[PDB]
This record gives C-alpha cells, sequence and structure tokens, in this order.
C-alpha cells in the first residue's frame, strides 16, 4: 500500500519534472524515463544538490522549491517503509 | 516537538554560517537563505567534504570545528525524530 | 545468515557485471575482483549515478536495469542484517 | 555509558585507523593523511561515506593497490558501530 503510494509519488513528480526542466535540462529530464532515473537518483540523494538542484537552479532559480519537499517526502517514506520491514519482522 | 528544535539549529547555524563565511563563499553562505540551502545539503551529506568543507577550510582553516558538530547534531536529531514519529505506529 | 545469501548476491552481480561491462569499463569492471570492489561502492550509493550508472549508460543504455535492481536487493538487505543483529 | 562505552569504543577504533591511515598514507596523501588532525577529518568523512571510493580510496588505490583492505573493513566496522548506536536508541524508546 506504502509501496503504490511512493510509486504514485514518483510518478507525479517525475511528469511534473519533465514539463518544467526538460527543456533545459534534456539529459536529466527531457523523458519521462529520464525524469524518472534523476529522481530515482535524487533519492538516494547520490549529488542530489552539487550535481543536479544547484546546476538546475542557474537558470531555474527556487527550483528548490521542487526538490527539497521531494527529498523529504521520498526519504520519509523510504524511512517509515523500512522501519515497518524491520519492527514487524522483529514481532 | 524535535521539528521545531531542528529548525531552531537550522535558524542558529545559518545565521552563523552567513556572517562566519558569506564573504569568502558567497555562492554557498552569503545570504541567509543560501546558507538555509547549504546546511541542507551538509545535512543529506551530500559533497559535504570534499565540495563546501574541504574548499572553506583552504581559506578559514579549522571551519571543520563548525561543520562537524553540526552534521552530530543534525545527524542524531533526524535519527530521533525519524526512530520517534516510527516507533509510535 | 543474512550475509550468507547477500555473499552469494554480491557473486552473483560481480560475475555478471565482469562479463557485461568489463570490454567497455576495465577500470571498473574488467576483473571479478574490481567489480566486487565498484559494485561494494554502488552499495554504499557513492557516486553510483554521476560516477558509475550513468557514463556506463552512454555505452551500454538501459543499464540501469542491472543496477537499480542491485541497489534495491542490496539495500534491502542490509535493513534485514542491521535488524538481523538486533 | 554503552551508548556512552560504545562512543567510547569508536572513538578508539577512529584513533587507531586515524594513526594507521597517517602512517601508511600520509606520505604521498599528505592533503589526506599527513596528519593525525588530517586522518582524523579524512576518517570522518569516509564514515560519512561522501566520496570515500571516487574521491579518497580509488586515488589511494593507484599507489597502493589493495588499500581497500584497510577502507572497506574499516566502513564495515563504523557504519555498523553507529547502527550499534542507533539501535541503542530505536528500542531505548
Amino acid at each position: 500500500s506504502v509501496a503504490a503510494l511512493l510509486t504514485v509519488v514518483f510518478y507525479i513528480a517525475a511528469v511534473m519534472a519533465t514539463n518544467l526542466y526538460g527543456a533545459t535540462f534534456p539529459e536529466w529530464f527531457g523523458d519521462l524515463s529520464k525524469s524518472l532515473y534523476t529522481l530515482f537518483q535524487v533519492m538516494t540523494l547520490e549529488s542530489w544538490s552539487m550535481g543536479i538542484v544547484r546546476p538546475v537552479m542557474n537558470v531555474h532559480p527556487n527550483a528548490w522549491v521542487f526538490f527539497i519537499p521531494f527529498i523529504m517526502l521520498t526519504t520519509f517514506t523510504v524511512l517509515n517503509l523500512f522501519i515497518g520491514i524491520i519492527v514487524d519482522a522483529m514481532a
């Protein structure tokens, strides 16, 4: 149920990002699949700032309003999900 | 409860960093909002050392005394706010 | 216990990656030992995308099909081993 | 107390490895390991896993190959203990 919620989340943000940054950043968001890849990378927190967001903000200042919240939501969910797997296996 | 304390901590360090490193590193610390961004990136641990702390230490060495503790504080509280919310449900 | 199967998982993927990407990326995959190093770094998530997967995808596109699953598998097992001590 | 004693064990482990690395890699990599304080900073960065491989270990291995035998274990140990201190709060709730 949570895994579905998250996938929905990725899907929504992937579509949004493609239409928001795909023009100026084809390598990372030009496609809905490219956006999926990039958003997953951001989720693992790998080079999200130095490698993706900071460069993005050089063209679209305040794009941080799309990514920091995305980071919060995605991190939070994953945290919970993990806890459940860990907690329930113990119980 | 942690959420507000954390916001306080971020605000303290952001104000501190702005006054401390904003002159030499305006791209990351020149503004109170720039310092907000940088300190969150450092909290996510994304290029905190190689990308931010090591460059800053070429100018103001031993600035790790601000950063490493900031890392402990924010890391520990986010560990705590996670466990706190999680154990409950 | 969890460590017993994860070791197997790493060995499978390492053998797979060596045969798949060792030709074009010998610095990271040319050896079975090299692929062991690379896959562990990818497991710790350090520069997996920008540093490893994205450059590999310029040669073999859709190689994320190996990596992203490898990432889920190895990340998942870590929590099952983290709790597998507790 | 352990938390505290485990935190004291960690401090010991960091001191061990920091002394080790200074003597092992400080010659060839003085910016990262030339000092006991430099090795302190580097080992903590490796602990938070930020550019540990691409940034530190991979470059060190071009000089002393198989120095991953120092690093990968150090990673295991410090990451495990920090998780031991994490669960030492998980059930301590």
